[PDB]
């Protein structure tokens, strides 16, 4: 229809529990999801773990994702424009990512520093989501929730061998590192996917269409960019105005629908699409909403400021042709292929399919003696940050079985990749609009380390990372092309394959173990018996590590805190109930809100922001929340 | 966690009954299950029994199985050094055997001469542990216990032709050889295989993994190896110290991590895990612990002495090309892999990788002519231990269809062999740890055939199960290479591959029939009207049989008694309830503790002695078991 | 382009090539492939501007170290002991 009571703007997680929760919690409320993405209902190229990868692909086709790109060249990453995608489909990350089931510590949340989002606070929600379908030595999640989480169909070998070689550089093992109380041990780790059906578990399918197949009171607008909040003379959001996804209209004019919303407006279009609706709707910088012709509704400078987001590495490194990875299928090669999605839709629960492959990790925290070695720009930060909050990590690592780059720029074999991230960065970006146009790409700037402190860590982890990857099994070199550049006659210098493998590859190629070029130091045959020993690094090496990581460090799409929850001179944007100052009947719920980064892989945080703001509007509108939700489809 | 309750050392079937039965009395109690080797839960290459003859390959790429060498060799095997392999991974052989159910004789049980260990005292703790999925008429076997039990997906028409050919030399067909009576009989032959799912009955997913899904009290740490039992002032075992499985340490240098128990230590880690584990904790021979430098806590010199097995014998024959056996699939054949590896997936229930395909055999006992023909010696060791013994057999014979044995040294073409072992060896061997290291093998010594009188009982056992083979429907010959070296006049020498079934071997090839070399004497092709009559054997021959026996016999993997349960002043190691001699709340609970030899595959041996020391340690500590257990993953 | 190249090539040429107008620099020819371990390529196909100094100053030796017919001799291909030898090879490229 065209009025309805509440109105959600944006279809991810947050956006799909505050949808979903509030339709089941009251027949009557008339609730409607609006979302530029597509609809994702029993999509294959979605409900089905492997092909995650695929999302991320600038092919010209796939288009379950929008690309943001700096604005300009920045210095700190030695000239490169960052880009930083984010998800165009209902669901939004929870539809396209690696779907790595993270928690954050428990101090992440009490750093919040608000009334109400304690972790005493928000356990409870943290287990109303889950649905948790693996064994554990402790009591810190939930069971009857309607987001499933397993360890998958099926463990690769390579995720034992990592934890056999995290051991040997004292590195523990744990059963669950996602306890909130851990920051230091590796685990076998675990996915957003439903044991029993191999199928991913998106907050789409779990949430929102639940209830769409038992009621009648929740409204999906799919293929809808939401344009702006409309407001009142008091500045009560009365109702919302969207448009096509594609600009196809005849002479490319702007065709804008209005939907009225009688009780509430939450915006939930994610860290980089809220803080555009609200600019463009008139909540924003002054001085900017000047410039493009836009009357203020309320002036909030934070409105697209502290952008925070993960530092991503990626080392890659070759493996032994005998290994199980992900190598072939991600090439294309066609019975692999075949082979794959047959077995997933005759024996889900088995399925390498019904994984992301990335079946091992751990959360770091360096040494006394380590951290004499890591920055004085870092030491502050240390005594500042963590040096009294032994809860929180300062680097994550995982295990990858396959490389996680194009393969078009990788040579021919097997590989894996030390996926990384840096838990707390000091560096900070910003999003702002260009025009009133929803259709025109905004101003974007990462702010990838700007302050110098983010560098050690990384660089920390690069060395640690490698110091696993020399002492796994499967480990036949280092891929010297995605490597640092050192000195050829350093210590720390690469070995790529081994003459051994090499021949495996090409056995009847004409040109394996051709010397003629030097392109590469190849390593020795693998030796069971081997003793091995850390590579020694020096201040070349590290300066070498440090403009790789300029070169080469990338988002890990956990974008946070471009609406931030704090009081509003310290330049905040919501409540501690999440309502836009200087509005009524407005609030975001979504990772905008998070005055401050979180240790984890954020899908289940802006799911638990998404509980804890459905409990805000359920109780401002005098209802109460069903436990359990509405039976989620295909689930056992 | 630095300290729990119980520690188990050691995840082999024993340790998982032991680890999962106390866990599941009592959620109050704290449990830890450490294991060498890798964890097994949802494996593909561990929970498909048709794939299991992979695991004994030393093909420097398996690793869920460690090898022991002799030290020195063996002027008995005519010098070789006889190589005893064990399981590396949790389940330990209950992963990797080759799943086939028997049990023990009654007699066997009684002889332990040990209150609490008579047949009758553990007749309902055997039944406690089975759930029986195939008909019977007897009243021997469990119905509700964890290890699921049946004749598997599909039986191949090998196993009535060999029966067939088992009652043409008068031994007769029962229903149950395994109903602790049978000593002279010949039944379809049962696997540790669940009827329904079509996966393998191992201890881990029975005992431990049913429990961890639903309790937080069991703790698992696979991939660690127990170094040493850590003492009390007064003998009393406070703890335990584990190392990582590879030595792959900065500068090899060692690393032990502590774990404390306050009630109980256990061990678990096998005949040849468990004394080493003793020995180097100060607990074995006095004087071999004094120049290896190591404190003693117990004098106990049998700890590692008394090793016994039983020793295997395959005798491999030829068989038509239109016979259904294994070969083709061992060999890699990459479309009847895919075409195996597709049925288990679709339907388990009837798949013919459901399977081990070692679908028939019997138990035997020579008659009063038949000792005459044996030796002086042996016929010493028939009055002493056989004699009124009537319920022990002397030998075990089973058909694989298909060749175990290395493919690289057979022919082509199609294969059975007879797998023969003998129960009860009077030859003894021992093992001995050589450093207080944890890495460093021990001294071994098989100890096989150091008795004449095992020969003649094997002599006569090929004699037999070359009557069966030859006297089959699917028997083309006997394959001359892998037979003893008969004078090639004698009546008893060896007829290979007839014409016909060369031919069709291949049909396009220029070398068949080619009788240049005289490297075999053809059969006659197959008259399904032939007459039959024993092979005679002179002297010579005989000879030719022992000298082969000597130079191809093998351990059955069946090895016990390294921790023997007699008195001590008898080279005795524990009580009467397993506790170690002057030790305090330390307990052996594996196949170690047998005083003597089990006429069975020794899974179910292991098992019980599992249940058994569960029992012993639940009275002990005023716990009580509960039936039925945890429900194993997967099961219906 | 001589200019480009130093002194040290300089001095070279004008006591090697100056007058002497039929001597080459550098050869160089397109090879229709990678002449590299495909091991170290990615897919797709390539092509190599394969490249040499024709008159390097640079200089190597070989002595024996055995009267042994097999044992490896003493080597030193002396390959770029010369600065002279940068410059023209890097106008190559
Ligand atoms: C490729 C990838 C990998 C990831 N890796 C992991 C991982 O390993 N583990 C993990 O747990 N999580 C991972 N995530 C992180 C996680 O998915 C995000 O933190 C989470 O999805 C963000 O939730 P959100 O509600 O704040 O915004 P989003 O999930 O981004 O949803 C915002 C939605 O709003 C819609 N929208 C935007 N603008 C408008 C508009 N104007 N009108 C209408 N609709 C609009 C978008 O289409 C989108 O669907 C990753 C994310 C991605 C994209
Ligand atoms: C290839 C094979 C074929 C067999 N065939 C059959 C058959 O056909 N039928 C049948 O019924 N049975 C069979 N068995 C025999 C049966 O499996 C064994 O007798 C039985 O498993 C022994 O049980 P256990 O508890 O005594 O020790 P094990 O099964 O040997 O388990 C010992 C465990 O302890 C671990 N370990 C060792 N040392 C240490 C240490 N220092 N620290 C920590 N952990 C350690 C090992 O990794 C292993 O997992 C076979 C076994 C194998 C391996």
């Amino acid at each position: 229809p065209e009025e309805v009571d509440v109105i959600v703007c944006g279809g991810g997680p947050a956006g799909c529990v505050v949808a979903g929760r509030l339709a089941y919690a009251d027949p009557t409320l008339k609730v409607m999801l609006i979302e530029g993405g597509a609809n994702n209902r029993d999509d294959p190229w979605v409900y089905r773990p492997g092909i995650y990868v695929r999302n991320m692909q600038r092919n010209g086709i796939n288009d379950k994702a929008t690309f943001y790109t700096d604005t300009m060249a920045s210095s700190y990453l030695r000239g490169r424009r960052s880009i930083v995608p984010c998800a165009n489909i209902l669901g939004g990350g929870s539809s396209i990512n690696f779907q790595m089931y993270t928690r954050a510590s428990a101090s992440d949340w009490d750093d919040f520093k608000t009334e109400g989002w304690t972790c005493k606070d928000l356990l409870p929600l943290m287990k109303r989501l889950e649905n948790y379908q693996k064994p554990c030595n402790n009591d810190t999640h939930g069971y009857d929730g309607p987001i499933a989480i397993s360890n998958g169909g099926q463990i690769m070998p390579v995720a034992q061998d990592f934890l056999r070689a995290a051991h040997a550089i004292g590195v523990p093992y744990s059963d669950d590192i996602q306890d909130l109380t851990t920051a230091h041990g590796a685990e076998i780790w675990a996915k957003y996917i439903n044991r029993h059906t191999g199928r991913r578990s998106d907050a789409a399918t779990a949430y929102v269409h639940s209830v769409m197949d038992v009621q009648d009171n929740l409204f999906l607008r799919c293929n809808a960019r939401v344009s702006r909040v409309l407001f009142d003379d008091n500045n009560k959001a009365v109702g919302v105005a969207y448009v096509p996804s594609r600009n196809r209209t005849h002479g490319g004019k702007l065709h804008e629908t209005i939907v009225k919303a009688r009780k509430m407006v939450v915006l939930s279009s994610g860290t980089l699409g809220t803080p555009q609706i609200l600019e463009r709707s008139g909540v924003g910088n002054g001085e900017l909403l000047r410039q493009l012709g836009i009357k203020i509704v309320s002036d909030l400078p934070g409105v697209g400021e502290q952008y925070q987001d993960h530092y991503t590495t990626l080392s890659i490194y070759r493996v032994s042709n005998e290994s199980i990875t992900t190598d072939d299928f991600l090439r294309g090669v066609k019975d692999v292929q075949r082979e794959l999605f047959t077995e997933w839709e005759v024996s889900p629960e088995k399925a390498r399919l019904s994984s992301n492959a990335i079946d091992a990790g751990f959360k770091i925290r360096p040494t006394e003696e380590e951290l004499k070695e890591m920055g004085p720009e870092f030491n502050e930060l240390w005594n500042r940050y963590f040096k009294d909050k032994p809860d929180k990590p300062v680097m994550f690592g995982s295990i990858v079985a396959g490389a996680y780059a194009d393969h078009t720029l990788l040579p021919p074999g097997k590989y894996i990749t030390m996926f990384q991230y840096l838990e707390y960065p000091a560096s900070r970006g910003k999003i702002h609009i260009k025009s009133q146009n929803p259709y025109v790409e905004p101003f974007f700037d990462s702010g990838f380390m700007n302050n110098k402190a983010d560098f050690a860590p990384i660089r920390w982890s690069y060395k640690k990372t490698r110091e696993v990857a020399r002492r796994m099994d499967a480990f036949r070199g280092e891929l010297t092309s995605h490597h640092p550049r050192f000195h050829p006659a350093s210590p720390a210098a690469c070995k790529d394959i081994d003459i051994e493998t090499a021949k495996q590859i090409y056995p009847d190629g004409l040109t394996v173990g051709i010397h003629m070029g030097s392109w590469h130091q190849p390593s020795e045959p693998y030796k069971h018996d081997k003793v091995i020993e850390d590579i020694p690094y020096t201040e070349e090496d590290d300066k070498a590590i440090d403009d790789w990581v300029a070169d080469h460090v990338e988002t890990t799409w956990h974008s946070l805190g471009t609406c931030a929850m704090k009081p509003r001179e310290q330049g905040g944007v919501v409540d501690k109930r999440l309502n836009v100052y200087g509005t009524q009947n407005l609030k975001c719920v979504d990772l905008s809100i998070c005055p401050d980064n979180l240790g984890t892989n954020t899908y289940s945080s802006a799911l638990l922001v998404g509980e804890k703001g459905a409990d805000l509007i359920a109780e401002e509108l005098g209802l109460k929340i069903k436990t359990p939700h509405a039976p989620v489809p295909h689930a056992p």
